[PDB]
């Protein structure tokens, strides 16, 4: 196939990309998504302080934009992102305690019934896991209202849309030697162990020179496979684009029968968060880079 999308659909797989609601007037933009992938995540407009500004109120305007782009335009879409300690707004940053757990259930309640039927997977919890060596939890507001709040999370998506896959997304999580991966790890076992609904695995593969890919990011996802989840690359960059880790990584995936797909996020250089890093797979003029050929080769096989 000579897309990306296409190619991987072959296999029964998705590649998907970020999309950002303020730049769907960008033609360059709109029409090499377009065509480029099946799957799309909402970059921003998902997020707990896009989705619920003021406790209570919603506002999907932008999230819509992002689904309804989508839909229209053939894409499965993921949900991005439920619980996390990041870009949360001010009144939820407030709360603490059991006042934040009640809100935390809130907003997941109010985002899934909205979308109810309508989105593939969410992320319905994002980068629980502390960096480094010991495995433990972030510190934010909602693990300090306890380290139930992740099973909370998911028990809660789970009532709220049985047909949605219920993902935990994390970074730094692909490498199977490091502690953060077996952090991860173990708590997906837990839940397994213990009827914590959780469907997926979210690998959002942001790698650098800090965060090398490796090898065994194969293992990693058989290993979270054999678990009874399914994997998917969610938020792939790679700094420099350098095509031979970028064809690594597709065939990771391709080698793997529960990876649904990669997603990489955003579409040109100029549009990625980390765009100094060069990251993506179109340049900045929208033109195709060698990681863009070393991808769609990987998905044809
Ligand atoms: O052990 C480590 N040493 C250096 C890299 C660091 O990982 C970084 O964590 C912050 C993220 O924003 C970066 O993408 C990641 O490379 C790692 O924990
Ligand atoms: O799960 C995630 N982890 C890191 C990237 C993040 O997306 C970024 O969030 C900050 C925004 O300023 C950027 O536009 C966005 O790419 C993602 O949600
Ligand atoms: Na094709
Ligand atoms: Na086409
Ligand atoms: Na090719
Ligand atoms: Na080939």
């Amino acid at each position: 196939e000579s897309t990306l999308g296409a190619a991987a659909a072959q296999s029964g797989r998705y590649f998907g990309t970020a999309i950002a609601s303020g730049r769907l007037s960008d033609s360059t933009y709109t029409s090499i998504a377009g065509r480029e992938f099946n799957m799309v995540t909402a970059e921003n407009e998902m997020k707990i302080d896009a989705t619920e500004p003021q406790r209570g109120q919603f506002n999907f305007s932008s999230a819509d934009r992002v689904y309804n782009w989508a839909v229209q335009n053939g894409k499965q879409v993921r949900g991005h992102t439920l619980a996390w300690h990041s870009q949360q707004p001010g009144w939820m940053q407030s709360l603490s305690g059991s006042a934040l757990r009640q809100a935390m259930i809130d907003h997941i309640n109010g985002v899934m019934a909205h979308y109810k039927g309508k989105i593939v997977q969410w992320d319905v919890v994002n980068e629980a896991f502390a960096d480094g060596s010991s495995g433990a939890r972030r510190d934010s507001n909602l693990q300090r209202s306890g380290n139930d709040w992740i099973e909370v999370a998911f028990r809660t998506a789970r009532a709220a849309d049985p047909s949605a896959k219920l993902c935990y997304n994390d970074y730094n999580v692909e490498n199977w030697t490091w502690a953060k991966t077996q952090a991860m790890y173990n708590m997906v076992r837990d839940f397994k162990q213990r009827g914590v609904p959780i469907d997926c695995v979210g690998f959002q593969s942001h790698f650098n020179s800090g965060s090398p890919y490796n090898s065994n990011f194969r293992t990693t996802l058989q290993n979270f496979a054999a678990l009874g989840v399914d994997v998917a690359i969610t938020e792939l960059d790679i700094q420099g684009a350098p095509a031979s880790t970028y064809a690594n990584v597709t065939n990771d995936c391709l080698a793997v029968s529960r990876c649904l797909g990669i997603t990489v996020w955003g579409v040109r250089d100029s549009d990625s968060w980390r765009s100094e890093q060069t990251p993506l797979l179109f340049n900045n003029d929208g033109s195709k880079k060698a990681a863009y050929t070393a991808v769609l080769d990987a998905l044809n096989g």
